[PDB]
């Protein structure tokens, strides 16, 4: 990953400035990469992929046929309400990482 | 190197909280290691390993014997003017490095 310092700096800004929900990394550090599992992903999806968070957008598709095809395949999901939004607070921060370049 | 964090932190403190002389690292970073060479060592030794900065100390040796064997081996070194010691100021802040969990 080190070959793209721009993305690294953007991620470092997020990690070092935000605290919590927005400071959570986006690129799966080594330990978490080692620890992740199929059941972990399955539980994450089952808990977070609920109906009030599904939007089926179409670009050049007629509405009538689109809904006629996507109603049977989606109307049977459980109606789990939206959880509380993950709150984060912005603080200062200084990140610094030496390397070869 | 990471197996002993104490030495790493001593080196880090020296580098961070000194500026030139004491800040010069002791464990030869990778770029310096690649740059280093035999002729460079030759020149460094020939420039620095001079007589006015050499002490030969014995622990269990008669002084007469030691001097009688050492004078025919060190008396002909060139007399140099002992170039001055480097300067270093203390003002320094923080070093932070992220590793294992």
């Amino acid at each position: 990953l080190s070959n793209n310092p721009q993305g690294l700096l953007l991620e470092a800004i997020h990690s070092a400035g935000y605290s919590g929900a927005l400071a959570y990394p986006l690129l799966a550090p080594e330990a978490a990469l080692n620890r992740l599992d199929g059941p972990s992903l399955e539980e994450f999806v089952a808990e977070n992929y609920t109906a009030p968070r599904m939007v089926l957008a179409a670009a050049g598709v007629e509405h009538e046929e689109l809904v006629s095809i996507a109603e049977p395949l989606l109307s049977d999901l459980p109606n789990v309400p939206r959880p509380d939004e993950p709150k984060s607070v912005y603080v200062g921060g200084d990140f610094r990482r030496h390397g070869e370049s």
